[PDB]
């Protein structure tokens, strides 16, 4: 029975039992590498540049005839009008239960014949064929986030999908130099490596998983994985240390809507702050602490296994279009995961999603930081500001390198994005953990969701010797469907405000960046999915 | 089980329990358009004519990948010498329930080889493969009546028949403007328009149902629909506003069969009319209240969706052989939903039904209006005939624009057309509902018949890419049997009369509209199905 | 307002209302009625009146 | 004119059922057999359900 | 006082003068002149008065949408006339007790 | 439809108006969307002012 | 919800020239205020 | 204010608090009065009307 919907049960108190019904057709072919694969892969094409080292791809990943089968991705459960009733309705939701099935496998072989006519394909279906089907329930295996490559399943309904090939990284210890421009001299050393063997762990799907064999007639059924994590919140911030609490007494009243009120002397005015200046300003008030932080900008650093960008969380852009200041993410999607589909070439669409917890971000031109007991009017050098090089540089300021996090340091957790955007991951098995994830919005707190993996059945020929190099195997792919149950809970916000709130709400067909037009079909039945807002209604924080 | 009768139980007191038993043997397609298809529809072909704007075809459907299921017509339930039997006998009739069923689910797919010889096509099932099946039973995607294009199912058992592809309207906002046959100047504007905010509707046959695949050996049953309707009559009236109750005295009686007799004076006669006269006589005297009315002649009124005819209660044609009058209606049809199958060219055979509730006519000639303190024999400007010009036009009298219906407009509901005529209509979710409607004359006063859509399962090939453009998929096509159980509850009429009343027989083979020779196979074995006589009897409306 | 059918012409009936100001009798609907001895009138008048 | 030809009939177009007249006057009166029925009678006040 | 004008959102039950006509006996396909009037056409000697401002297209097929009511200033409920027949309706509130 | 688009700019065309199945209340021999018979009136004509 | 589009919602605006502008249904620095009708059945139905 | 209490299959029990300070003073009229208002003023005018 396919069924792909979303049914809403109301409870008591607000409460609200979500239910998400996902059903799609999938496609796999034979695993051209019929053997694990321990292929490695170096870019010297751009490594070897001076200026070059940001586009190192450099790594040795295992291959693996297995094809993983991810639906971690809101695009492919909800339906797009479906999250927008949510955000503009809920005020918080949470992950509760996962349940998945197989059915309805069909396995066909083709057979290239008319070879004395022309050139034709003649398909047939085979039921002795079958698949395997095995799932990571205890997680041994690498963890492997579709929607890390966007290579989770179709997220239109009447549109088939594909799975994303299985395959995991190794140990290999990288190294590259640094170099800028042109610089002078060589690369002094842009080595790869070799496997060392205390971080040698070779895996394989056979001595992990219980593989099921899945002729024609056959269906698979999952158990009921039971979430443990912590609900998000579908509201934004605004408030920063400017707007906590009790603001400034006020002496002077306008007198009309035109001009504003006036305060107590800085001097003669009560209150408490941590400078030893004898007067007040809400620039200096004391706050109950730190919402949001700096962050050091475009930080590389470098391990045993190469360079890397150190993640950063995401915040408000601020006034100052800081996006690689407050770790704002650009996504790179394409056509079964969003975009157009009359969209001519290889170009995958992008787009730069700026978190809206407001507040928490910072503008980095009127960050500054003064000097010893504070003063008035600051000097020179008694000051410095965004437009000060260290180091010798003239761009390097103390922005992207200051780290303000502390104690104090409080901030927002992400929210996710509609469609492309990743749903749940599995923990680090580390002492101690972080203190969230940017890869997702859900962590589970215990044993993670077992990876499902696919592979189709080795079929053979009549002429078979192991010994014997390379050998045929007679041509085959199969389809098959997946049903997949994700209930969750989260309760309704309630109206207290007065001045209404911001909605999601769409528009005629203009130029609009709502505009109706962008989720409906074309004269041909083309369409996209553009990402939508995740969080309209404002919240507060003090 | 394969079944096609008509079984007629009857009970006590006149009552008969009818029993409509019809299966059909259905052929579908792959639906050509993979995805759904938002077209648009302009013929500036015609509309940029002056005269021309009645023919315009201008509006944006939505093309879905599904074909509907609809059986909503009496010549593929009933057989032609069963309604005969029931309008010669019956009194009235009305809906009691429905039900449905699937079974013998055939899918084939073809392979066009031969390359080698010359071009022949291969034929052989697919057990694999699969049908998909839904049914709206919430009603929440657009009523498309089958027979409001003729493209419901075959009228002819031993004939096979294959389903109208579903298809539903959308908002647009068309406009064009007003001119007549060379006029002057230009059409203004014909313009089409874009997709508005508020009145954007895409629904989606997998986000609104819950589909079932069914392979070669499954089928499929519904429930069991009840009907909540009014039963309609099966005699039509003669009576109007001239013989409504006590006729008048008479005081002369005939001498032989020939002469007739006569009425009291006029000015000494009893009675009571709504004139200061001081007299009495039919054309005048007052009555229980309107037998039918005048409707605006072809009023074309147009809204944002454009113009159109504005639809007339169907009534008598009256003598004055006034059709566009008195809203009859006229049928297109073809082969299948009847028309001779010796008929060469696309040409469709059509046929305009008169209604039979004579005494709801009207006459336009005749139709005329007095003025002020009634007088005796009217001036020139004291009354308003069919042949005074109005608005500066010749053609254009008060008939075509007076509007006669008010609290006293009483009437008769519309009688079916056995072949091609439509049953039941789903009502309109408006707060105030009409009076009724003329598509059909069963209207379910609650929710109605959940529509059935079917569709293909998409079979894939080896060769498979999601973000290829437009790719393969192995051909394929089935046929499968549906099974409909239709009951109706209506009594016997009652023989009160004396002189033998009107029946629908049959006629030797000759020009009448009656030859038995018009519903009889030919030498090759073609025939048609001419519509048939609803109301045969007479009744009695006072 | 006089339509007709196949029975021939007739009179509209329309719903009586208030005469009005503007002694509109055959514009609002009333009606005239006309009996004789067993249903009213005067016994002693003359004629079939 | 116009008010010769012109009906105002309507949705919001609500009335006051016609009083009875005591002599000659009549009572009830049976209800045409009609799928659709008039609003109410002038012939009467009183019409069988 | 300031003032407001609610236009209802019932689209497909409005109507446009301009482009509404009406043609004459058996349809033809390009009407004539005198074959069809059009809201051009002054009716009674007078210019600007067209058919439009005096037709009364009202049905028995006739059916329509109940009005909405506005947030502020909007009328809620409404007592009914006491006359032996009531109005399809009020404009003057959505709810009428019965 | 008997006429599909090429691309996302032109439209799709319906079949011969004279040679088109369907039913109108007009004595025409052919069919379109402003002649075709509906289920009832949306809405009416009312008398401006 | 049964479409898959997006429907209309009656959301307001930042402080623009907008009909929806939030200063609207906000008081003044004087504390003086207005209230402007709102549009009802801001989502599309289906009457067929 | 206003509280939201929802049921179930999608039902919700709205229910309206509403408060408010109302001032009244001396009805200047001690007793009914049967004004009359005629604005010749303008229904004189031949336009107006």
């Amino acid at each position: 029975s396919y069924d792909n919907q979303t049914h809403y049960r109301f409870l008591g108190d607000g409460w609200v039992e979500i239910t998400a019904l996902a059903t799609r057709l999938v496609h796999l072919n034979m695993p051209k590498s019929e053997n694990y694969c321990r292929i490695r892969v170096h870019n010297t094409t751009d490594t070897s540049v001076k200026g070059n080292m940001a586009k190192d791809d450099a790594h040795e990943q295992i291959w693996t005839p297995w094809s993983l089968v991810d639906a971690n991705a809101w695009g492919v459960w909800l339906q797009p009008s479906d999250w927008q009733y949510i955000c503009n309705t809920m005020s918080q939701l949470n992950l509760v239960s996962l349940d998945q099935e197989i059915f309805n496998v069909v396995l066909k072989t083709v057979t290239e014949q008319d070879s004395g006519g022309q050139a034709i394909k003649i398909y047939n279906n085979d039921w002795t064929a079958c698949m395997m089907v095995a799932v990571d329930s205890n997680n041994i295996l690498p963890y492997t986030p579709a929607a890390n490559s966007m290579e989770t399943l179709g997220f239109y309904p009447w549109k088939p999908t594909i799975a994303s090939p299985y395959r995991y990284y190794f140990c290999v210890d990288r190294d590259l130099s640094v170099t800028y421009e042109n610089q002078e001299g060589t690369i002094e050393h842009n080595v790869m490596g070799t496997p060392k063997g205390m971080n040698s762990q070779f895996f394989t799907i056979e001595n992990t998983q219980q593989i099921t064999l899945l002729r024609t007639g056959d269906e698979f059924a999952t158990g009921t994985y039971y979430f443990d994590t912590n609900p998000v919140k579908l509201t934004h911030t605004w408030q920063t240390n400017r707007q906590l609490g009790q603001p400034p007494l006020l002496s002077t009243f306008p007198e009309a809507d035109t001009d504003a009120g006036t305060l107590t002397a800085q001097g003669s005015r009560h209150g408490a702050t941590q400078m030893e200046v004898n007067w007040v300003s809400e620039a200096i008030r004391t706050r109950p602490a730190q919402v949001g932080f700096c962050q050091p900008h475009n930080d590389f650093e470098a391990s045993r296994a190469g360079p890397f960008a150190a993640p950063k969380v995401p915040a408000d852009v601020t006034q100052g279009m800081d996006r690689e200041a407050n770790g704002s993410v650009r996504y790179s999607y394409g056509k079964q995961h969003g975009e157009n589909w009359a969209a001519h070439g290889p170009a995958p669409e992008r787009y730069t999603w700026d978190e809206t917890n407001f507040g928490s971000g910072r503008d980095t031109r009127d960050g500054f930081i003064q000097s010893a007991p504070l003063v008035v009017p600051p000097p020179l050098n008694g000051i410095l500001t965004n437009a000060n090089p260290i180091g010798t540089k003239n761009d390097i300021h103390f922005s992207n390198v200051f780290n303000s996090y502390g104690p104090l340091t409080t901030f927002s957790h992400p929210s996710p994005v509609y469609p492309q955007g990743q749903i749940w991951d599995k923990e680090l098995d580390l002492e101690h953990k972080p203190r969230l994830h940017i890869t997702a919005p859900f962590v589970c707190k215990n044993n993670a969701p077992g990876q499902m993996l696919v592979r189709l059945g080795p079929n053979l020929t009549d002429q078979y010797d192991p010994n014997g190099a390379t050998l045929s195997r007679i041509v085959t792919y199969g389809t098959f469907f997946w049903k997949g149950k994700l209930t969750m809970r989260a309760k309704l916000r309630a109206n207290t405000t007065w001045n209404p709130v911001y909605q999601v709400s769409v528009e005629d067909n203009g130029n609009s960046y709502m505009s109706v037009t962008k989720w409906l079909p074309t004269a041909t039945g083309n369409m996209q999915s553009v990402p939508l807002i995740t969080r309209p209604v404002a919240r507060n924080t003090y």
